[PDB]
């Protein structure tokens, strides 16, 4: 039934999946343990992010099934296909917004190459539902980076 | 300062969190696969019960930073400590809610020897935490088998 | 035939009689439909609670006494309490009886209400009989 | 002896707040004089409350494998708190309502200490938190017949 050009971008969809379900306990991650004069705003901030994460969770899983895929959902695999790495446990506040700005940047540039090979599977609906999530980023890190000023 | 007694607490309630952050998953992974005619019934449970292990999570982390500890925040670390599983991927509509009912019967149990933990270190206000969620489970519990009946 | 206040009572007491018969349905029902039915019993019950204050209070409107008392709830009550083994199929299934015998009464009373010239009451038991219908095309749906 | 069967102390609560669902009723539809209004509005407050005691004590009851009762003529059997006798003037609503939560309290007590002796602290706060709020009520009403 499938055709590997289908297939590919249920496979990209996962990699997101995978990436946000990473980042949906990364961001808890820096919510608890982020510290300093900046905590009550930046355990807001990263609140407001992990909140975001839960909802690319369902609404990237729910496209896979929508195409005839089927999502990722374990933490085995999601640790597996994720791009991106866990905390490691002493980030100080400013290395946890760094850090999330490096993360985000990095999906952006993730997000441009899936959206291009669903584009090419004529696959709009999920470039289109990437290309939400990418702009939310791009938002996101101007304002991470000018914190970090 | 914390007695040794009273970090000891800290290690049964990350092992809760270890527990929610894999169920977290686990139940989407349920939520997202389930099918056959109570699809719209149990898709929305599922629902209901992730977003309340959003919650534990983050009760249950917060708890433990409370009382002078630090979470488990990673997927690695949730996986070595968490005594639930992971979904197989190949449930039957009826073997998700017979897993969740299995998977919440087992934290009941967990639940009340931690509750005895933190109990005997005098720390009844994790108790009481504890307790809550447990209270919670039972319930679920009953209704997940009346369905199944 | 009799006062208006006493058939506005018989509703009382079914009511009162079916508020916790709904209970019962909603606690005890089990099976595949286990999730709808006890969210359906809720609305229902939650029905029940508002009828009992209206019927009530509109026997004080015209000068009676309402029953407010179980042991006078069960002894004017035609409705008959659960038996405790229902099937969800069988509550389903009773509570459609139920109803049906209700909208007969409610037919009847409306009749000696509106032969009282007491148009209030009979509207408000008619509002009553309405709904009812409207559940029991729903109920036996669900059971075809 | 003493009941020691979780299921059966709940089963008496359960019991008891479907007597009361129904006397809170008899005493917002009966009540008169110049509280009627203050009185008719706190005994809806009051058997709302009945009526979500009884659905949490009925459902802790299914949570821990019993059944509830669930009939009025069970209900009357084993309530320990009697029905309205139907002439009750507003005072003697408001001392009644005194004395069925003063009574449920001590009854909370003790039904508490058996579900902690059985280790089953779920049913145990669930009972407090009722208790709880009956003695609130309590120190209200009792001000308020001074």
């Amino acid at each position: 039934m499938k055709t590997s050009i289908q297939q590919l971008v249920a496979v990209l969809l996962n990699r997101q999946v995978a990436n946000w379900v990473v980042l949906y306990v990364k961001l808890h991650n820096f919510h608890w343990n982020v510290n300093g004069p900046n905590f009550f705003t930046l355990h807001e901030k990263f609140e407001e992010l992990y909140t975001e994460a839960s909802g690319h969770i369902d609404t990237l899983a729910e496209r896979v099934l929508s195409i005839g895929g089927s999502p990722i959902a374990t933490l085995a695999a999601s640790l597996e296909e994720a791009s991106i790495k866990e905390a490691t446990g002493g980030e100080s506040a400013a290395e946890m917004v760094s850090s999330v700005v490096n993360d985000f940047v990095d999906l952006v540039g993730e997000l441009k190459v899936a959206r291009d090979v669903a584009d090419e599977a004529d696959d709009e609906a999920t470039a289109d539902m990437l290309d939400a999530i990418e702009a939310g980023l791009e938002k996101h890190v101007w304002m991470l980076e000018a914190f970090l000023e």
